[PDB]
């Protein structure tokens, strides 16, 4: 602090076809998350996209891990190796692969994510939780 190495500052569902703006700020409250919900349209191909800043020091293996829940119950883990960054004055922003939110009737409905971005020192940079809905139309 009370600027720290590194700072999570952002997630963003890069989805072309959505009509809003699908974005959490990283460097407020929390906890807020957990009674919102992006809403995607079964189907649609989204990113995942993580902004984060690093201001004074190199940290290796920064590490991207997402843990899926539906009705509190872990259906899910993925882990994405994001790598070695230095500080720069620009955010750095790392991007997942494309998928597609769920589809058909039976995958509609609400998940929980528990989001947590690490490195290889296991270091807490930041953890955080939010959902998504997928319904059958925007």
């Amino acid at each position: 602090a009370m600027v720290p190495n590194v700072v999570v500052t952002g997630l963003t569902l890069v989805c072309s076809s959505a009509p809003g703006p699908l974005e959490l700020d990283l460097t407020g409250d929390l906890e807020s998350f957990k009674k919102q919900s992006f809403v995607l349209k079964e189907g649609v191909e989204y990113r995942i996209k993580i902004s984060f800043r690093v201001n004074r020091e190199i940290v290796s293996g920064m590490k991207y891990i997402q843990h899926t829940y539906r009705k509190g119950v872990k259906i899910d883990k993925t882990d994405y190796m994001v790598g070695s960054y230095g500080p720069r004055a620009e955010s750095y922003s790392f991007l997942t692969p494309v998928e597609e939110a769920p589809k058909g009737m039976l995958a509609r409905g609400s998940y929980s994510i528990k989001s947590r971005f690490t490195d290889d020192d296991k270091t807490d940079h930041l953890s955080w939780e939010w959902n998504l809905t997928i319904k059958k139309d925007w």
